[PDB]
């Protein structure tokens, strides 16, 4: 599970830290990741928008009911996971390939 290997460049321990227990729990809300592991809330979810746009997180939209507002429900994205692990090798055989031009 490589996935924690590119996490990792992007937010250091406290995102590896994320992905991992969003991936123990399956699906989780930004409230719960931050109670699970210590980091404060609005941490967590620059976090998941970080790997939003890293396209290693999505989420589906809930309304809740009490307040009318909306919350997310993330999940780590494997649908695109595995098209993010080939961009990242088809990125380092490109830098090869500069090499090779040397």
């Amino acid at each position: 599970t490589a996935l924690l290997d590119m996490a990792r460049d992007i937010g250091g321990d406290e995102a590896v830290e994320v992905v991992k227990a969003l991936e123990k729990k399956g699906e989780a809300t930004d409230e719960e990741l931050a109670e699970l592991t210590g980091v404060r809330v609005n941490t967590v979810r620059k976090m998941l928008y970080a790997l939003y746009d890293a396209k290693l997180a999505t989420m589906r939209r809930v309304r809740d009911d009490e307040t009318g507002w909306y919350y997310y429900y993330w999940r780590i994205d494997t649908k695109r996971l595995p098209e993010v692990i080939r961009t990242r090798k088809l990125q380092e055989l490109e830098k090869l390939k500069q090499m090779l031009q040397e």
